[PDB]
């Protein structure tokens, strides 16, 4: 599709996965990472506050080491997408590039074109392939990601492909997105990454009556906090008028000794099914 902010449009809604967490203004849904509207004046104003040179080069530095600047409200989900699983090619990479300063800017291709040499190449991953210490299959995992009988179920927070209770954000598809590594660090540091939106919030009540967990829905005069203990949840419904303070913090409710539930085999094989959402 060649190098065209055109062809970058059609990736950046397309297979570079891009839109699965990024929006621009009204377009799109995503919220796991910034709205990109204006994205190209922004990126003037990080090149200058970072030392860059341009802010061409700091969205270049934005995808090809996305961990190196991580924007204020947001944590470090974005992958690598010229690594597996996307493994977006550098003509691809190129082409992002320019629909990006498409977004309140000009293309420049020439200036685009110039960076060629410091995007990695997919085909040259240095990533090893991802095998477990043990045979495990993803059909495993899935049983596993289901069972009700475990002293942790995932499918009581995270919904996949129509089945699952919606809690936690729906896992459809994550496996075309992350790497193993992210759903390892997920599962054992569950509060060391927070998806936007997902935070727990610290209620207090006009009574002294405390509630922490996570926002189910937010209208005008209730608010539904889904509370976590011990993997286990509850509903409960605050009227908004009752509420006497509020505050975000950052820890999740996904829970934190999942470690300690799991088997080696549980653990592995229910990777082995994340990857396998595609
Ligand atoms: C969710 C897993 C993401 C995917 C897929 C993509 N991006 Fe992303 N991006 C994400 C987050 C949470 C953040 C903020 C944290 C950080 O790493 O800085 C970003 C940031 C960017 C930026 C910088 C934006 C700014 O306001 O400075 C850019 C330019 C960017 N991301 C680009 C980008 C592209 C082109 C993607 C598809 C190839 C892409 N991202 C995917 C989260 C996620
Ligand atoms: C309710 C008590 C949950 C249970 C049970 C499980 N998860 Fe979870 N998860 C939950 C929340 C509220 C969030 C968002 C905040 C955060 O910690 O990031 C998550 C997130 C994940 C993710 C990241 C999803 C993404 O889009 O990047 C993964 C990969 C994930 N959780 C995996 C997972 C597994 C394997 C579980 C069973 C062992 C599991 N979660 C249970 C809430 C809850
Ligand atoms: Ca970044
Ligand atoms: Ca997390
Ligand atoms: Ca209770």
């Amino acid at each position: 599709t060649g190098v065209s902010a055109e062809a970058g449009e059609q990736i950046f809604w397309g297979d570079g996965q891009c839109s699965t967490c990024h929006k621009i203004g009204s377009s799109g849904s995503a919220t796991r990472g910034p709205d990109q509207e204006g994205l190209a004046e922004r990126a003037e104003e990080r090149a200058k506050e970072l030392g860059l040179s341009s802010g061409l080069e700091y969205l270049v530095e934005s995808i090809i080491d996305p961990e190196k600047y991580v924007v204020e409200g947001f944590d470090k989900i974005m992958p690598r997408v010229y690594d597996p699983p996307i493994m977006l090619s550098r003509e691809k990479i190129l082409a992002v590039l320019a629909y990006l300063q498409s977004l309140g800017g000009e293309p420049d291709l020439d200036a685009i074109m110039k960076f060629k040499d410091k995007i990695p190449e997919a085909s040259k991953t240095k990533v090893k392939p991802w095998v477990p210490p043990l045979a495990v299959t993803a059909e495993e995992g899935e049983q596993v990601f289901f069972d009700e009988s475990l002293d942790v179920t995932c499918g009581k927070c995270h919904m996949v492909n129509g089945k699952g209770q919606k809690v936690g954000p729906e896992l459809t598809g994550i496996g075309a997105i992350q790497t193993p590594q992210y759903f390892v660090e997920s599962i054992l540091e569950p509060s060391a990454v927070i998806v936007k939106g997902y935070e727990t919030v610290f209620v207090i009540t006009a009574d002294g009556i405390p509630y922490n967990g996570l926002i189910k829905s937010d209208t005008e005069e209730e608010l539904t906090l889904i509370l976590e203990e011990s993997g286990s949840v509850e509903e409960v419904v605050i009227p908004k008028d009752e509420i006497e303070d509020m505050k975000k913090q950052e820890v999740s409710i996904c829970p934190g000794n999942i470690g300690e539930l799991l088997s080696v085999r549980q653990f592995y094989a229910v990777i082995e099914y994340l990857r396998s959402l595609k």
